């Protein structure tokens, strides 16, 4: 008396993610004046989120509900590679957007010279290629597999595939994918908030006779609350295997996926985006 329910939730999540990604992508594509250096970074993130919602979630849902994987093992390896690719690409695109905002605010006169139409494509391609090399190379080449009897049983067993990794690979992947972007974003947003506070203190001297805090808080808190616990459990569970089981791991992992759906809503809030959406519907 619970199988008929959770499928509804999974379908709702899939539909929400797909619709949110497609609307933003088509709004940027089909309108004349929405092209901007900043919007391309949003386009890359939307493309990554669309791939995640289209490929990763539906098969994982079938695996969880059925409890049996009715395909091959090479397909499981490919699915894992695609999952890692999409996650790391999304995180790195977020950090790139943050750095672009820092460059725009800190140095207004020289903002044009640093970033142009030509130099955004190279950055996007580098982000995507470093995301791809992090996932496909260690996975598709059989170079992450564990050496325990329980893990080798899973690898040899064709029906069921579960994620087991050596501690070194887990630490390196987590460090490359999560910690450095978090540090960068923290530093960027601290500096930006300081600059905003300085300007708000400067205006009151002449204009005699909060909002930025709320905006920065929401922007940072969404990402932190969505993705932080998973990358803590990932590091901790490998050093000592007694503490954590598979169910908690899966629950913490599935929380991160929902973040991809929320992100177009938080980033696409400009009045121009609102007018573009209004023109469609
Ligand atoms: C199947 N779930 C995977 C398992 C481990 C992992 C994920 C995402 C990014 C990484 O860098 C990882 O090492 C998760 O999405």
């Amino acid at each position: 008396v619970w199988v008929v329910g959770m499928g509804i939730v999974m379908s709702l999540i899939v539909l929400a993610i797909v619709f949110g990604n497609v609307l933003v992508i088509t709004a940027i594509a089909k309108f004349e004046r929405l092209q901007t250096v900043t919007n391309y970074f949003i386009t890359s993130l939307a493309c990554a989120d669309l791939v995640m919602g289209l490929a990763v979630v539906p098969f994982g849902a079938a695996h969880i509900l059925t409890k049996t994987w009715t395909f091959g093992n090479f397909w499981c390896e490919f699915w894992t590679s695609i999952d890692v690719l999409c996650v790391t690409a999304s995180i790195e695109t977020l950090c790139v957007i943050a750095v672009d905002r820092y460059f725009a605010i800190t140095s207004p006169f020289k903002y044009q010279s640093l970033l142009t139409k030509n130099k955004a494509r190279v950055i996007i391609l580098m982000v995507w290629i470093v995301s791809g090399l992090t996932s496909f190379l260690p996975i598709q080449m059989h170079w992450y597999r564990a050496t325990h009897q329980e893990a080798i049983n899973c690898y040899a067993e064709e029906t069921c595939c579960d994620f087991f990794t050596n501690q070194a690979y887990a630490i390196a992947s987590s460090i490359v994918s999560f910690y450095v972007p978090l540090v960068i974003m923290v530093f960027v947003y601290s500096r930006v908030f300081q600059e905003a506070k300085r300007q708000l203190q400067k205006i009151d001297k002449s204009e005699g006779r909060h909002k930025a805090l709320k905006t920065l808080g929401i922007i940072m808190g969404t990402f932190t609350l969505c993705w932080l616990p998973f990358f803590i459990v990932n590091i901790v569970h490998v050093i000592q295997d007694n503490l954590i089981r598979k169910e908690v791991y899966i629950l913490l992992n599935w929380i991160g996926y929902v973040n991809s759906g929320f992100n177009p809503l938080i980033y696409c809030r400009s009045p121009d985006f609102r007018i573009a959406f209004q023109e469609l519907l």
